[PDB]
């Protein structure tokens, strides 16, 4: 039995997305072990569920010895060599942030693949970052809107680079230059995208002076959770706008007011997921007075969390006001739900440019790059999604992407092929 070790970087979101790969590989008959490095939700709870529902995927918690996780990982290089010495695996699957482990798989002569959870557009940029880094002395926050030109992808305003990379004189930045440099050294690239979604992007990185790549997705990670599904069932087909903004709420209460006044003034049915403004949520302390009373029946506000994958599959959902996280983008495309981009943190501002300019499966929410998105602008874009001809045209474009996706995944498809290509490649020494 061929054995792989998948090394995600610390964090539940990284773990949950490696596990998806792990099930996939063990679904193609590999003995896979997720290696875990614990931070300082719940890791035990996840090992227990994964172990009870997918017993063939086993875990290996290492003796614990953006920023802290880079230190946690450099220092776990000893302990990771111990586990791989006691049984050499056929292949090692790494996160972008786990490049310190490339040192371990050097000596031990073990083929390393990166599992890249963002699309090939984000990879291109991350792969060509160090080159641009040396062609300029200016950091990206200084460069402002000045173009960064990366192979295969639209010019990207420099200030849409991920925050960690915006200031050169910041130890986090140096690590990203380290992890991006180390991407060249790999045997391969497993990307959670499909070629038809990002064709021009795949092509530029499918270069010879660059390790191969295997686009094997969408890999989607598939009580007040049941309630919003019930209320959804209560709505006419395709009539609800879903606003959901990832794992970290970054809306002030006054920004939440604009959203509510804008949603109220659009007339549209809305399913809106709201977290506590930064330093659980008090909706009537936070939202405009009378809002819940006025809009109940027409919309539902959900504290902190909703079953998003379920929600997006529902036939009552006709539009998605998203923060352009990659998993949420995949989940939206695979249900053919058209999108309004409101990127917020991490690499989402990137995703947004590609989502609006390259892929053309969303429209921006003007003001994401500003202090606040206005009630006016929220209302216009929700009107535009549910009512306008552009919206019907856009919902058409997504429908296509839904099918290019469904096709890429079913037998013979471009991603399915890539999957077996990388699995077979793993079985050979
Ligand atoms: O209320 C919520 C918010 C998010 N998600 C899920 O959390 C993941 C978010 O991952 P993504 O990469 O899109 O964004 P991030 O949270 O990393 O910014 C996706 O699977 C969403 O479907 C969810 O189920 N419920
Ligand atoms: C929820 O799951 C994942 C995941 O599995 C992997 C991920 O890898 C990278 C990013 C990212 C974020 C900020 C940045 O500056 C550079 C890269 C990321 O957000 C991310 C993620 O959200």
């Amino acid at each position: 039995p061929t054995t792989v070790v998948l090394y995600p970087s610390p964090g539940m979101g990284h773990l949950v997305s490696m596990f998806e790969l792990a099930k996939l590989l063990d679904r193609h008959g590999l003995s896979v072990t997720v290696i875990i490095v614990e931070p300082h939700g719940s890791t035990a709870a996840f090992i227990a569920r994964s172990s009870a529902s997918n017993p063939s995927v086993s875990f290996r918690v290492l003796p614990r010895p953006e920023a802290h996780a880079f230190d946690l990982l450099r220092l776990s290089n000893p302990e990771l060599r111990r586990f791989l010495l006691e049984s050499p695996p056929s292949a090692l699957v790494l996160d972008y942030f786990c490049g310190n482990a490339l040192d371990v798989s050097a000596e031990l002569r073990i083929p390393a693949y990166y599992f890249f959870t963002s699309g090939a557009g984000v990879l291109s940029a991350f792969l060509h970052f160090p080159d641009l880094h040396s062609r300029t002395a200016a950091s990206f926050r200084e460069m402002g809107s000045s173009p960064l030109h990366f192979p295969g992808i639209p010019p990207l305003p420099a200030d849409h680079m991920p925050v960690p990379m915006l200031d050169r004189d910041d130890p986090v930045y140096e690590s990203f230059l380290y992890f991006s440099k180390r991407l060249k050294e790999a045997e391969g690239y497993i990307i959670n995208t499909f070629e038809d979604l990002e064709p021009r992007a795949v092509a530029a990185i499918s270069d010879a002076a660059l390790p191969p790549n295997y686009c094997i997705g969408p890999l989607i990670q598939s009580r007040g959770g049941s309630e919003c599904l019930a209320w959804l069932d209560a709505q006419p087909k395709r009539s609800v706008v879903f606003l959901c903004f990832g794992s970290i709420g970054l809306f002030s209460s006054e920004q939440l007011k604009e959203m509510a006044v804008g949603l109220e003034r659009s007339g549209q049915r809305f399913l809106w997921v709201v977290r506590s403004p930064p330093s659980e949520p008090d909706l009537e302390r936070i939202l405009p007075e009378g809002f819940l009373e006025r809009t109940e029946g027409r919309g539902l506000v959900v504290k902190s969390w909703a079953p998003q994958a379920a929600v997006l599959e529902h036939g009552s959902v006709g539009g998605f006001v998203t923060h352009c996280g990659w998993n949420s983008t995949l989940e939206a495309i695979a249900s053919g739900v058209p999108m309004v981009a409101w990127p917020m943190y991490a690499e989402q501002w990137m995703n947004k440019v590609f989502l609006v300019e390259e892929m053309k499966l969303a429209v921006p929410m003007e003001g994401y790059d500003k202090d606040m998105v206005t009630a006016e602008e929220v209302e216009r874009k929700v009107r535009w999604l549910m009512e306008s001809e552009g919206g019907v045209e856009l919902r058409a474009r997504t429908e296509r992407a839904k099918e290019r996706a469904a096709a890429s995944l079913a037998e013979g498809g471009k991603s399915k092929v890539a999957l077996l290509e990388v699995v077979e490649r793993m079985k050979r020494g």
